[PDB]
């Protein structure tokens, strides 16, 4: 409005903080990535949140954190809302493979309007307000100490998607072991498009990826939950694509009673 530029900037400011957070404990000799209450993990991730609600609670929105303390019944009637997960990828965290993110979604009557995605270790940020655009911003790390705002960030980043085209179809996938849903459905894309490749990232750069035009389509079909596709969801549509729910025409819809995600795919927006 004249404020939702400014939350736009409080869940980048808030993405990068919980960053620096984990990183600090992900690149620190004494981690003990072997190890619960002290591991590493569970310790980045609380830490993660601690920072992202530090900022996201001055603002008017409530809050729906992976690692937050509630009953649907206290958040069915928030209209609009900060959807969470502060750490996403235990895998890629934990085996040290280094493609987790931190996920920021503004959600709005069970859309998702803003997002953010910050991947910690490679320094880069992509982040999306609805009817403004999604952009992608590379070595990033934090703020300058002064000058920063929205506007700024937007003119030194890369709307997307990013300009190279091709002639082949790219599927993307999980790094981690695929269901035998999803690699039904890649093998079936495989027979169907004769110039077909693979590639495969962590997290929800899966997301970033389609949003980017690095890859035609990412098809989930697993369980995942809210908080790890709102970000990228927001990032993707504002980038021309959708997240469908596979098998229907209707977007993934969010603040759900139950916060697992259907079946999706990533993919660009049909017709
Ligand atoms: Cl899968």
């Amino acid at each position: 409005n004249l404020y939702f530029q400014s939350n736009a900037m409080a869940a980048i400011d808030a993405a990068l903080k919980a960053g620096e957070k984990i990183l600090s404990i992900y690149e620190d000799p004494k981690s003990d990535f072997e190890i619960a209450d002290n591991s590493p993990l569970t310790i980045a991730d609380r830490k993660a949140h601690e920072a992202i609600v530090a900022i996201l609670n001055e603002t008017p929105f409530p809050v729906l954190s992976e690692e937050g303390k509630m009953d649907y019944a206290v958040r069915r009637g928030w209209d609009t809302l900060w959807i969470v997960d502060p750490l996403d990828g235990t895998k890629e965290f934990i085996k040290r493979n280094g493609e987790f993110t931190v996920n920021i979604a503004l959600v709005q009557n069970a859309v998702p309007v803003m997002g953010v995605i910050y991947v910690p270790v490679k320094k880069e940020l992509y982040f999306a307000v609805e009817g403004t655009g999604a952009y992608k911003c590379s070595g990033i790390v934090g703020l300058e100490d002064e000058g920063v705002t929205l506007q700024q960030m937007i003119e030194k980043s890369e709307r997307m998607p990013l300009a190279d085209a091709r002639d082949h179809f790219i599927a993307v996938a999980s790094r981690s072991h695929l269901t035998p849903e999803t690699e039904t459905y890649i093998a079936d894309l495989k027979k169907k498009h004769g110039n077909v490749e693979l590639i495969s990232s962590g997290s929800s750069i899966k997301i970033c990826l389609v949003a980017e035009g690095k890859a035609d389509v990412y098809p989930r079909f697993a369980p995942t939950m809210e908080w790890d596709t709102a970000a990228g969801h927001a990032i993707a549509r504002a980038a021309g694509m959708e997240v469908y729910q596979a098998g229907k025409e209707e977007p993934l819809r969010y603040n759900k009673e139950d916060l697992l995600n259907p079946w999706f795919i990533v993919e660009a927006k049909r017709e």
